[PDB]
């Protein structure tokens, strides 16, 4: 039918190929979009073909692009496949923009997730010249109602000199009223507004995005899905590392430090930390509130038990199949989620107040605990930091989730020295492999690695960590967190040069 | 006048010697004293002295030793002496104590400040045995009055079995008034409450810590002075680096990102410090706000002229001299300043609520950004991270200031690769030396290490810099955060082999 429930607005439909036209070279845009979910599909396509021939001619034509989160192939793919990027933040999934990214031919920046709405207002990533928001309809009124995620799309849509909005018909329209977006000020000028939330399910903002019509320079009608990777149905490494995590919160349970509902759950983007909410959605506590920044294929699963009540987020973050299901049960689950802006769910004041407990994945740890999120040796970027940092910092409990090697064993993912942090070890008090958990409150950094090294570490690395802590300690500058600096990135380099961590 | 204005509690006065005794082997003890200033004296004094006497007739007598932050001789280094601390969080400056952490002597953990808290709530440090907090007084009806700061004093009050006070005459008893101690939850079993402090001049509780007379165990009559480590006159390279920030300021005045009053200010203690604050108080500024962890000489120099109007923190950081000058004219000045707890002062919320603009030392930096604050060649403990990350990551504008080198030009403070991490790339924003100023907003690793390199680093070293990062370039792994292992480390690994970073 017709989306677009304001009549006048219609007179400012034009077609996905026009509407990239108002798009020009050095141009800074901000996009709706929140990994895999709510990113314009469109006419970024429409871009990028235009961007292509341009370049053929020897027409420069490149975008700064600031987004929510991750987008998709629609997106990221095709203007990465295209060459127009030419700064990208602050998040990214897409292969084709990770290569980009890796070759230097595109410049990024993962800021933490809570704080992009904030530094774009400041102004750091210069003057906003597009707004690109996708729609699940627009009102009478003149609303912009947000599809699988809301992101950045407020501020962007404040910030913007022109806009364009696609209103698709894929997002199932009781998505309307599933969004919080909150008109007080969350990352504008200083003093900030108390943002008063008191607890995870509770709404203190309305239904849809608000815009100066005046500002709208173009209106695209669009069908097409959401698209993100599936996720890895939870082998045995996987439901290892969720036994011994829910054993864990079985026993804080028992101890009284936490309650049997737990405390608010934020669960990270990735196939490990999913794993965790496939392991919960059948555990022994009840009644629990997801406070998190992504509802994943799990997060659904425990709405669908009903071990999880209610689930605050900024956006859905499904597999193709889980997307499906969600829209033939829209109805069920609309009761059961709020969707709000991403300054909001990763707000380090309240994910602090509330008390919630943080799960995220990880390239890699060092024996003291420190955690890499995102730079493989150091300087290879994967996806980026995320809203982990947000989360982890805040948190009650902060959580890192990993097997405890990658590439078939030819990695491990405990490591004399991180070749990149993202979380020192203040960050993190848990960390959980298949091989075991190590529980890391109140130790000192020798105590530290003694705890990961024995719970943690792969047997076929094991003895070699031990080898590296025993002689640093024996032959350290300092003794405090004892190092050998020789030796401290060498596995690192042994991986680059032989293909492997093991030694010959 | 008589300081113990309870007359009940007044039949809990005994010697130091006798309350020293309360404390036993293996307990966990919670003090007041926040770097250089409240805590406890003569009960530590008196308790290292019988730890000495049980060590040399071969008994054990040891404690975890929990603070605010930093102490002082009469207790860090007291106990440091004797060898009687098995255990110290969060922070410390004493010499003596930080051999005891670098030999391994005592195992450290240096907790953000602002967390300490919670995570002593949480139960992390074990059950706390003991509270020993100093005091101004204690009112009619049993409330006590900190004296020249608050730190964690009211939670360990409030968690702990037996407390012993030392009233210290010493102390000027006008200081009663100047505290701000709120009954909300801050720091306990969540939900937490909000914390509604919109105004950097705002109360929110009462002057007293509250405690429950039936754990009071002891009181000590006490006459002993606070001891900081001495005043340091800005020197060429101070006064450089407050120049280069000065005009930073100035410029984004001009610019319309500040107001002409800036945004409230943290600062940290140092020779550089001392010289920004007399910059700040001689600038083209007016109104200026204090909202840190410290009021510093400069702070109180700026309050007398008034170019500072209000200062709020949970310590004083003074030099004799300005020590002096208060304790004559606290009428005055108390009017000026608030005293917090450091879960307040260092509240993540609060801190980014009132976009407080963060300046912090550091140790190196390495040239894409990423701070360390803490370890030297990444195993020696200097102080601790502090509230450094309370504040970085929550400020609304996030500053490291540092000379360029250090050990008279044989160490880099920009270096190819961090030892160890305190504070990632998306927690600093600028970079100040006696170079010049790096603004990094907005800016990729790649981006930031071509501004780091020529406006932050020392001219000697600037060469082997860019040789590493063109080097780099070209090698590494991935081209997003360029290194090169087999050298990242080896300036680091040059100074403990030869104690210069310098080669021919
Ligand atoms: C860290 C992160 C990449 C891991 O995701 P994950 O699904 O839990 O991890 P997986 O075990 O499934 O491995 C995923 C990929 O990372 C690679 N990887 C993981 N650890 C690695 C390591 N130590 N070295 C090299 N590669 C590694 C794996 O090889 C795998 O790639 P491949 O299948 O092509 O070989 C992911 O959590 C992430 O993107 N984190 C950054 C964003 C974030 O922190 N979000 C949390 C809050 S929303
Ligand atoms: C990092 C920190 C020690 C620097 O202090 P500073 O006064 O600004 O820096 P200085 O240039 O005066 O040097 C201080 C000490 O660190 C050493 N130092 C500084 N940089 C060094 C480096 N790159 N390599 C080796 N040593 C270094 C100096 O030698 C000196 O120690 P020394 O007496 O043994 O010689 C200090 O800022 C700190 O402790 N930060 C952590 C806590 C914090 O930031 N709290 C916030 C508010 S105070
Ligand atoms: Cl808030
Ligand atoms: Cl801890
Ligand atoms: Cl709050
Ligand atoms: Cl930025």
């Amino acid at each position: 039918t017709e989306r677009i429930r304001n009549v006048a607005l219609r007179s400012k439909v034009c077609p996905a190929e026009t509407a990239s036209e108002l798009i020009k070279h050095g141009d800074v845009v901000g996009t709706s979009g929140f990994t895999g979910a709510g990113y314009p599909k469109e006419v970024p396509k429409a871009l990028a073909q235009r961007m292509e021939a341009a370049h053929d001619r020897g027409e420069k034509y490149q975008i700064s692009l600031i987004t929510g989160a991750a987008t998709g192939p629609q997106l990221d793919g095709e203007l990465a496949k295209a060459n127009g990027v030419y700064f990208r933040s602050p998040f990214n999934t897409d292969a084709t923009m990770r290569n980009r990214i890796n070759a230097g031919e595109t410049e990024y920046f993962d800021n933490h997730l809570g704080q992009v709405a904030g530094r774009a207002v400041q102004g750091n990533y210069g003057k906003f010249n597009i707004a690109l928001v996708e729609a699940t309809a627009i009102t009478e009124d003149g609303g912009i109602v947000p599809t699988s995620s809301v992101g950045n799309s407020q501020t962007f849509l404040n910030l913007a000199e022109k806009v364009i909005i696609e209103v698709n018909e894929w997002q199932n329209p009781m998505l309307e009223g599933i969004h919080d977006i909150w008109d007080g000020n969350v990352s504008g000028v200083p003093t900030r507004d108390i943002v008063p939330i008191v607890r995870a399910d509770q709404r203190v903002g309305g239904p849809v995005l608000r815009v100066n019509p005046d500002k709208i320079a173009a209106i695209v009608r669009t069908n097409d899905r959401d698209r993100n990777a599936p996720f890895a149905a939870p082998d045995e490494t996987a439901k290892a590392i969720a036994g011994y995590l829910l054993d864990f919160f079985g026993h804080e349970v028992k101890q009284n430090r936490l309650p049997p509902s737990l405390l608010p759950l934020q669960s990270g983007v990735g196939n490990v930390a999913n794993a965790v909410l496939e392991g919960l959605k059948e555990g022994p506590f009840e009644n629990l509130v997801g406070y998190s920044e992504v509802i994943q294929d799990g997060m659904l699963a425990m709405l669908d038990s009903g071990r999880m009540r209610i689930a605050s987020a900024s956006s859905f973050s499904l597999s193709p199949e889980a997307a499906e299901e969600i829209n033939n049960r829209m109805d069920f689950f609309r009761s059961k989620i709020i969707l709000r802006q991403q300054d909001v769910s990763n707000s380090p004041g309240i994910i602090r107040r509330l008390g919630c407990i943080a799960m995220n994945g990880m390239i890699e740890a060092d024996i003291y605990g420190n955690v890499n999120s995102t730079r493989v040796m150091g300087s290879k970027m994967m996806n980026g930091i995320g809203g982990s940092g947000d989360f982890a910092r805040s948190s009650y409990l902060s959580i890192f989730l990993s097997p405890s090697t990658a590439k078939g064993g030819k990695i491990s993912a405990i490591v004399p020295m991180a070749a990149h942090v993202d979380h020192i070890m203040q960050d993190a008090q848990i960390f959980v492999t298949e091989q075991g958990l190590a529980d890391l409150r109140g130790l000192s950094p020798v105590q530290r690695a003694r705890e990961i090294i024995s719970k943690c570490a792969h047997p076929d690395y094991r003895p070699m960590l031990q080898d590296y802590f025993d002689r640093a300690l024996k032959n350290s500058f300092g003794k405090h967190t004892p190092h050998l600096l020789t030796e401290a990135l060498s596995w690192h380099q042994r991986f680059i040069d032989t293909g492997t961590m093991l030694p010959s």
